[PDB]
């Protein structure tokens, strides 16, 4: 089956009225527009999105709602940096130096709190800073992106 | 002589028996250890700087002090747009899209207001932010600048 327009987020109700399959992404293609997967329950499922959220696919995204069923996106856990911050100046003297990395950014749960993937140089360059971070497996949001340019 | 140490700044001197002469620096030409220029006067001045200050040289930064003449710097007002954040988050989305763009970023007078030369592709770029922004004549001065690394 290939769908061309998204339905909404899960956000928008209540997950437990529905059956919900997922098919799983990795945080670096949810920018993709076409592309095709196997949901977590074998379904034949394609995307050929006409005009697809500017920051890419999020957690919850619904590729088809039909009665009770719900076939949402997941988003993969990879490995992350996470970046606690102290000090509003600090949070900019951290965004404008992986900025100028060219490293991708995302928000964390609060607002000293920050995403990064994990990449030998930015984890360097963090210590180097004094900054405090951590490093897991967790997942990086389309929707929690610092935008490139938008 | 060539110039290799500063003597502090106007900030902390006695001024009372001094006449000051300026050297009127643009914001881009503080950061070099070894420069010449020629003072509001017309005094020709050579530095090498040993122990240069990290982030550049500083307004009323001074270069020379003797008999009693004192020659210090003064950073030239340019244009300069600047940015008044209302968020945290939006401190971190500026800075980082400027980082992005490798301009200049300087602290400003609050922990949520910022300063960059002005550059039309800067400037573009933060309309599109969204972000509370304005040019204005002022100084960009060193001690302000954030770094790279
Ligand atoms: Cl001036």
């Amino acid at each position: 089956m290939i769908i061309e327009r998204l339905v909404g987020n899960l956000r928008d109700l209540n997950p437990l009225d529905f059956s919900v399959d997922y098919v799983d992404l990795e945080w670096f293609e949810t920018r993709k527009k076409i592309a095709r997967f196997k949901t977590r329950q074998g379904k034949d499922i394609a995307i050929r999105l006409k005009d697809a959220p500017k920051l890419g696919l999020s957690q919850g995204d619904i590729l088809f709602k039909e009665e009770k069923e719900i076939i949402a996106v997941n988003i993969l856990d990879s490995e992350v940096i996470h970046i606690q911050a102290k000090s509003v100046a600090e949070v900019a003297k951290i965004c404008y130096e992986i900025g100028n990395r060219h490293a991708a950014l995302y928000y964390g749960e609060s607002q000293f709190e920050f995403k990064t993937p994990f990449e030998k140089p930015t984890l360097a360059l963090l210590e180097k800073l004094g900054v405090q971070n951590r490093v897991l497996s967790s997942k990086l949001d389309s929707k929690e992106r610092l935008t490139v340019s938008m």
